[PDB]
């Protein structure tokens, strides 16, 4: 359930991938350097 239930998450996140519309606000929260 613990381990499976990021795999069903992870699986969103090729959906963006796909496209190319990344925040920049967005990209720093992922990122930890301030930049």
């Amino acid at each position: 359930s613990v381990k499976e239930g990021a795999q069903r998450k992870w699986a969103a996140l090729k959906e963006k991938l796909g496209p190319q519309d990344s925040d920049p606000t967005e990209a720093n929260l992922e990122s930890a350097d301030p930049e």
